[PDB]
């Protein structure tokens, strides 16, 4: 009952035989492609189920994928085969021309896999040259199927070469369908901070609350269970990107492969980072909430908006990312060059089903250009900053955050897909 979207499957299995038979960078050398999924108990970012999900629409468990010059096999459970006839039996649509026929392959739950297991083998030999295998090195599943399948392929010696970076750039131009469902991850996001988020830290202010930031953390998520954020989604079709972070008081620490820490928020510069992944599709926000805070303060939080603004303008088709990076860069030494050694050395990158794309991140070296359909999120950052009138340890060092979910366009500045004023009017609390 469950329907494959046939029509971009064909689509996007072409740009990837397209891009490889280019044979650039890490695809030159490639004689197949090989993906394999085992148990996924957690939903991790993966390359592997990344391009499950791009292909198909849907994560498959315990799944292999072998992409051959004349050949394609995928191999999974009886209902994940039947699943993936839609496909297979192409019924003589002509979507399907630029990549091979599927071979489907039946994973026995208690008998041996041996056979199918030789059958891929020996197609990957048969492939190219038959010696080197394009993997995603990161990705180790557990599970038996992949322990069994593992086994059998270390056997054979292949050269295994990395091609994440290049599937990265393979699959970052967002069709319409994928930009819709980032706008609605964008547009819930905002929902949350907007309707939830902001109003429950006016609340604990205004009261003199104490609160653990891991508490209000664990809030946020638990907000998304209710359906009057959601605006019409489907509970079950919502997640977080990961666990929201809040930080204040001077302990700051400007990413986002770290949680909340258990310290009271102190009421200062609160950092609150958030994102909805809506349907796989990931969004990214970071506002920085101040209560009152000083002229020297706002002055480098309007600058901070300043430097995000400049960086859309120049997040354009066809420019390098190291650009972008060094227009940004070159206002903060023109402009504020105290500030040289407090901006974050990151100021954003590449997002769509994996929620950060490292060979996209726009950073001093990175050589990719843009292309119009690429979605990113946009972060900028000053830590270690010193409010000279604070009095307490916690008022002394301060931090300033912003981030928003952005869309290369067709012609121009870039459009921001999240929407959650931030001048300091909107995110100031204010208590005299």
């Amino acid at each position: 009952a469950v329907t494959l979207d046939k029509d971009a499957y064909y689509r996007r299995v072409k740009r990837l035989y397209s891009n490889w038979r280019k044979g650039e960078d890490e695809y030159a050398n490639v004689d197949a492609i090989v993906v394999s999924v085992g148990v996924d108990e957690e939903i991790v970012y993966a390359k592997s189920t990344a391009l499950q999900t791009w292909l198909f629409g849907y994560e498959l468990t315990d799944t292999i994928m072998v992409f051959c010059d004349d050949k394609i096999i995928f191999m999974a459970s009886k209902k994940k085969v039947e699943f993936l006839k839609q496909i297979a039996n192409t019924k003589g649509n002509e979507n399907a021309n630029g990549a091979p026929a599927i071979t489907l392959l039946i994973r026995e739950k208690n008998e041996s896999n041996k056979s199918s297991f030789d059958k891929m083998i020996e197609a990957i030999k048969e492939s190219k040259n038959g010696k080197k295998i394009g993997v995603f090195s990161k990705d180790k599943f557990p599970g038996e199927f992949m322990k069994s399948w593992n086994d059998c392929l270390n056997k054979e010696g292949f050269d295994k070469i990395d091609i994440s970076a290049v599937v990265a750039y393979t699959i970052a131009v967002k069709e319409d369908g994928e930009l819709n469902l980032m706008k609605k991850a964008a547009s819930i996001t905002s929902e949350v901070f907007n309707k939830f988020f902001k109003e429950r830290v006016m609340e604990i202010v205004d009261a003199d609350e104490k609160v653990r930031h891991s508490k209000l953390a664990e809030s946020v998520e638990k907000a998304i269970e209710e359906k009057k954020y959601l605006a019409g989604a489907d509970p079950s079709t919502v997640e977080m990107c990961y666990p929201p972070i809040i930080q204040s008081g001077g302990n700051y620490n400007l990413k986002f492969s770290v949680v909340s820490d258990k310290n009271h928020m102190h009421f200062g510069a609160i950092t609150c980072a958030m994102g909805i992944r809506f349907k796989s599709y990931c969004s990214n926000l970071v506002r920085t909430l101040m209560v009152d805070p000083s002229q020297e303060v706002q002055e480098n939080y309007n600058f901070l908006l300043q430097l995000q603004e400049e960086l859309l303008k120049e997040l354009r088709h066809g420019v390098k990312i190291c650009d972008v990076y060094n227009a940004v860069m070159d206002v903060v030494k023109k402009q504020k060059p105290e500030l040289l050694n407090k901006i974050t050395k990151n100021l954003g990158f590449g997002m769509g089903i994996e929620f950060r794309e490292g060979s996209l991140v726009i950073n001093s070296k990175n050589q990719y250009k843009l292309k119009k359909g690429m979605v990113f999120s946009i972060n900028l950052g000053f830590s270690d900053l010193t409010n000279k009138e604070g009095k307490k340890p916690e008022e002394k060092t301060y931090a300033l955050f912003i981030g928003d979910t952005v869309l290369v366009d067709e012609d121009g500045p870039a459009t921001v897909l999240t929407s959650v004023k931030k001048k300091v009017k909107n995110v100031g609390i204010f208590l005299k």
